[PDB]
């Protein structure tokens, strides 16, 4: 007997339904159905869901319980075996900037979040879970696999807690396990303003009718702001330099400080919130606070929408992009918001574009300092060399002159991630990103590469040969295989992310179809959609066309030399042009007069 719904966290709001505003949690976009695309709901299922015993269990829980009958090989050894390598020398993006994989984890972190259970209310199953490897509930370590380096040095596992799930975070069972999307669906900004009340009140400057966001009041950036210090026992930003003692910082998404230079673009956008509401108050001296604040988060989530469908997608798509992201047609409220559960997955296609390093660079964009260039691991949550090493100008030149890498079939994911990850609550810079993806493609019940290769209409290889010819690559379909046994039991993000790149893109053809399905539905199913009608004016929407990322660094940092299109590969001086050549964006029809 199906069921229409279930009923644990969610004290139901009521809905305005004359506003003009989003509700920060998400909740009330969809007329007719309200909780569509709304924060802290189940993460939607494109397929139903694929564990062990049918429920929640772990493909890979059981010793004895195969997949189509095979084993399902460690997490860590299809890391060891596939994902890594040594050399750097050559793995750059001729074609996209830093900006270009900084832009990804920003979209994405507006997007989807699946965090870990909820119970870890003063317990020591993390602790026991950390120590001795032992798998139970929600503890689901990363086993190392014979002749595994870090088996000499770090243990027998990496820790691993099974993300959160829906009608509690302790006890069920009845009906498939369901995992949570604490951040709204929609391309709105969260990231910016937060996901539920408590934050986005708290975010905010109430004490002066001006809806600034509110800033660090402990420092400055050459008199420019940045975002306000967090509060937890545990800030894992002072752990990573006790001397220095500088906090994480605390933006409307929980993960603001992973990386320094995540940090330097969530310091970009609060800076823009505030541009644009000193700018609508000298222009409306009359607009309150609320009225400042909530046109000023309007303005920043058209921003983002623009950058992101408009500069963002063309180029990680390629040839496919008119396949599955036509022209707007239009608001529909037939769409479903809801980001799915693989699409999480998915978007991490973006972890093979982290390069090695991070660098500073001064106003000729040459070396700034005499430690100029970073290894990658040593800024994982890292604010102190922001606040107390040059400020984010530095960082931003690197993000438009420096480049991504580039996915390589052989050369995947740059040990900074595979081998030296900083996680908030263990002391180490020794765990696997690519390991975690793989792990937790597990723990949410992910349906094999080939039910996925079925979805999207595309072949489904069974034999090696098979195999060498979708993927291209003789080798790499060996090791697969070697690993598998069937590319039926090849875990989503690896196989999703072993295709060739399609024309003029940066995913394969099978990522295209997923990545490229759920941003159409995102922008389709959002009534607050920048370019529906109604959301903004005749002129309104003129003005908008125009924004850039290049203007945005222009407008809220003290460079004055930036690329047109900042998501290729540019070059200074060449590629390089002055501030006031770059249109800016007009305000004039935000204008309301009145007797
Ligand atoms: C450190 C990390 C990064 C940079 C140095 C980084 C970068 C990205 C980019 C560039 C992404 C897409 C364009 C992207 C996507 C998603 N990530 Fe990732 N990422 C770093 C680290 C992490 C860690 C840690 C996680 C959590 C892993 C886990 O399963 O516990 C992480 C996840 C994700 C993810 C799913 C988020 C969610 O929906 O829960 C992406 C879409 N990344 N990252
Ligand atoms: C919330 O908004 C208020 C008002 O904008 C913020 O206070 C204002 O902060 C600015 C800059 O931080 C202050 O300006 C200058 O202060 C320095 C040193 O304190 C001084 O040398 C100058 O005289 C100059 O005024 C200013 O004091 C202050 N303005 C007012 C009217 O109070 C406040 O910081 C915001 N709160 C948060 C948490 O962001
Ligand atoms: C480096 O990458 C550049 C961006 O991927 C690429 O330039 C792009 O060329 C394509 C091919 O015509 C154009 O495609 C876009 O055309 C217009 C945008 O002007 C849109 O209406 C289409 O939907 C489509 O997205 C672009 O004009 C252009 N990209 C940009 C941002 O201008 C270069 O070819 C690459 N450089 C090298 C040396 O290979
Ligand atoms: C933890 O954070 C410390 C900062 O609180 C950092 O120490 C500081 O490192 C800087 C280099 O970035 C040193 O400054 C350099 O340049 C200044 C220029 O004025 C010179 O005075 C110095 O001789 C030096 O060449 C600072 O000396 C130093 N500050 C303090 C208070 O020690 C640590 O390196 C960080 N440790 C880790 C593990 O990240
Ligand atoms: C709004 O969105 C829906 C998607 O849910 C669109 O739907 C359709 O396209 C076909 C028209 O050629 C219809 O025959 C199908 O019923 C439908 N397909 C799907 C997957 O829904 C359509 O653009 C809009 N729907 C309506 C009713 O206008
Ligand atoms: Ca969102």
């Amino acid at each position: 007997s199906w069921e229409v719904g279930c009923g644990a966290p969610v004290p139901l709001v009521k809905c305005d339904e004359n506003s003009p505003y989003r509700t920060i949690t998400g909740d009330c976009n969809n007329r007719r159905s309200p909780a569509l695309g709304a924060a802290n709901r189940a993460l939607a299922r494109w397929l139903p869901a694929e564990y062990e015993d049918g429920l929640a269990l772990p493909f890979g829980w059981t010793q004895r319980k195969t997949r189509n009958g095979f084993r399902v090989p460690l997490a860590r050894e299809v890391s060891n075996k596939i994902v890594g390598y040594l050399d750097e020398e050559g793995v750059l993006d001729q074609n996209r900037s830093l900006l270009f994989m900084q832009w990804g984890q920003i979209v994405d972190h507006d997007l989807d979040f699946a965090p870990e259970t909820e119970l870890g209310s003063n317990e020591h199953s993390k602790t026991q879970c950390e120590e001795y490897c032992i798998q139970g509930d929600n503890c689901f370590p990363i086993m190392f696999p014979k002749n595994d380096p870090k088996l000499k040095t770090q243990g027998k596992c990496m820790p691993f807690f099974r993300a959160g799930f829906v009608c509690p975070t302790p006890p069920y069972q009845s009906l498939a396990r369901e995992q949570i999307n604490a951040v709204t669906s929609f391309l709105d900004a969260s990231l910016v303003y937060g996901s539920e009340p408590s934050l986005a009140s708290r975010l905010r400057n109430l004490s002066s009718p001006l809806g600034l966001m509110a800033v660090n009041q402990e420092a400055w950036d050459h008199g420019l702001a940045y975002l306000p210090f967090n509060n937890k026992k545990p800030s894992p930003c002072e752990f990573i330099n006790t001397t220095a003692r500088v906090p994480c910082f605390l933006a409307g998404d929980f993960r603001a400080s992973e990386q320094i230079l995540l940090a330097t673009a969530h310091t970009l956008l609060l800076r823009e919130h505030n541009r644009l509401a000193r700018e609508l108050k000298k222009l409306n001296p009359h607009w309150n606070g609320e009225k400042l604040y909530q046109e000023a988060r309007k303005i920043l989530g058209a921003f983002i929408q623009i950058i992101t469908f408009r500069d963002y997608l063309p180029i990680v798509l390629g040839s496919e992009m008119q396949k599955w992201i036509p022209p707007y047609q239009g608001y529909n409220n037939s769409v479903d918001p809801r980001i799915s559960n693989v699409f999480t997955f998915a978007f991490r296609f973006g972890h093979m574009e982290v390069p090695s390093t991070v660098s500073r660079l001064d106003e000729n964009y040459q070396p700034w300092g005499p430690e100029a260039e970073l290894p990658l691991h040593t800024l994982f949550f890292n604010t102190w060399r922001i606040i107390k090493d040059g400020g984010i100008d530095p960082l931003v030149r690197g993000l438009l002159a420096k480049k991504s890498k580039l996915m390589n079939q052989d050369k995947m994911v740059t040990s900074e991630l595979r081998n030296k990850l900083f996680q908030p609550t263990h002391k180490i810079h020794g765990f696997d990103l690519a390991a975690i993806n793989l792990q937790r493609c597990r723990d949410h019940g992910m349906p094999g590469y080939n039910s996925w290769r079925g979805f999207c209409g595309l072949s489904q290889p069974k034999t090696l040969k098979g195999l060498q010819t979708v993927l291209k690559n003789k080798i790499l379909a060996k090791k697969l295989m070697d690993l598998y046994k069937t590319p039926d039991n090849i875990d989503i993000w690896i196989g999703g992310n072993a295709e060739p790149m399609v024309e003029r893109g940066r995913v394969g053809p099978l990522l295209a179809c997923l990545l490229g399905r759920q941003f159409q539905q995102i922008r389709d199913g959002d009534r607050f959609w920048w370019e529906n009608p109604g959301v903004f004016t005749e002129k309104q929407r003129d003005s908008l066309q125009k924004v850039s990322f290049s203007r945005l660094i222009c407008d809220n940092t003290h460079i004055t030399k930036v690329p047109l299109h900042a998501f290729q590969a540019n070059n200074y001086p060449h590629d390089f042009v002055d501030c006031s050549t770059v249109d800016k964006l007009d305000l004039s029809p935000w204008a309301s007069r009145e007797n």
